[PDB]
């Protein structure tokens, strides 16, 4: 499209992200890889709100994104991951977020949302730009046999309905999470996505700040694969582009001229999974391309790094009442700490694997 929320912007770099970065690099032995390690905290992620307890952690990203701008003559960019919904994450195995549809999910994620947006309205000299839920709206297309997943349903189109109608109105460039090419690319699933994310961009009131989707964001797939991950048989849209190139006229058919971003952090090395939809700290995972506007294709404004590479998925204890069964899986990388805290043998596996090369 005409106006690509990153060009001419600087990207804040998460400090969070950095430390992490900076804490781990410090523990690999071997210098060369130790110095390609510290690297990474200058390469830009997504800062994921995944509680209300991170809010305050945005207000300050905007107020030292404001100041190094003006220290600097560039205007900033924050990037940022909506990720709090009630019952979230509703075709998973065990119950993960504080918000819960019984206990009043719906008011307690509009207050979060709220309170994100009062810290937003402050900066209005930074930029802004969010991945709206990971992992909801997709389970709304394939996944209305979970049981869950169909109790959510309404919880879930009303909560991101509420984000999307509230950050535009101060000016966010949003990206609604769309699975990936494994999920949602089947072609059977293509038109039934492309309605469900229509529906939900027309109840927001079709915002131009509603840019479109993002797409593999905490996955592997490859961008432009050089030839099909033997995961994806029976699907011909094996890799991003080939989903991105068959979604988005369907959702351009509807008025929408949408545009997408595409997660690439750990999709570094193919080939590493026994089937597609294993999805936790995939082992032998390698850093993929670096976020970049160069993206080669029409549909695609940016290469992102959207799940911060170093930080697991999931824990591996069957004892934790957090525990997915899929992060015991032959292909996760065990033992696993906690979803969100720092994996530090995964991380210099991804530095290691890294693909470009550090």
């Amino acid at each position: 499209s005409a106006n690509n929320p990153w060009t001419g912007f600087q990207i804040f770099l998460s400090p969070y992200y950095a430390n992490e970065v900076a804490a781990a690099a410090k523990q690999i032995t071997d210098p060369t890889l130790s110095s390609k390690a510290a690297s990474v905290a200058n390469i830009p992620t997504f800062t994921w709100l995944d509680s209300v307890a991170k809010i305050p952690d945005l207000g300050t990203y905007l107020a030292s994104a404001s100041a190094l701008g003006k220290s600097t003559g560039t205007k900033q960019l924050v990037q940022i991951v909506i990720y709090d919904l009630p019952d979230r994450n509703c075709a998973a195995k065990a119950v993960n977020g504080e918000f819960s549809i019984a206990n009043n999910g719906q008011a307690n994620y509009e207050n979060y949302i709220d309170q994100i947006v009062a810290q937003i309205q402050q900066f209005p000299d930074v930029r802004v730009v969010a991945v709206i839920e990971p992992d909801s709206l997709a389970n709304l297309v394939t996944n209305l046999n979970v049981q869950k997943c169909a109790n959510a349903k309404t919880t879930y189109l009303a909560s991101v309905n509420y984000a999307l109608t509230n950050l535009a109105k101060v000016g966010v460039y949003m990206y609604m999470d769309a699975g990936h090419a494994g999920w949602l690319g089947w072609p059977a699933n293509l038109s039934p996505a492309a309605q469900l994310f229509t529906q939900v961009w027309q109840n927001a009131g079709k915002s131009p700040f509603i840019k479109g989707l993002a797409t593999n964001v905490a996955n592997y797939n490859a961008l432009q694969a050089a030839s099909p991950d033997p995961i994806t048989q029976g699907n011909p849209n094996y890799d991003e582009i080939h989903y991105i190139n068959a979604l988005a006229p369907l959702l351009q058919q509807a008025g929408w001229d949408a545009t997408f971003i595409v997660d690439q952090g750990r999709s570094g090395v193919q080939n590493i999974r026994q089937q597609w939809g294993d999805w936790c700290n995939i082992k032998g995972a390698g850093f993929g391309t670096r976020p970049t506007t160069n993206t080669g294709s029409q549909f695609i404004d940016s290469i992102v790094w959207v799940k911060p590479g170093g930080e697991s998925d999931g824990t591996s204890n069957s004892s934790s009442p957090r525990y997915d069964s899929t992060c015991s899986l032959p292909d996760a990388a065990q033992p696993a700490p906690e979803a969100g805290t720092w994996f530090q043998a995964y991380f210099q596996t991804l530095v290691s694997a890294a693909n470009p090369p550090l």
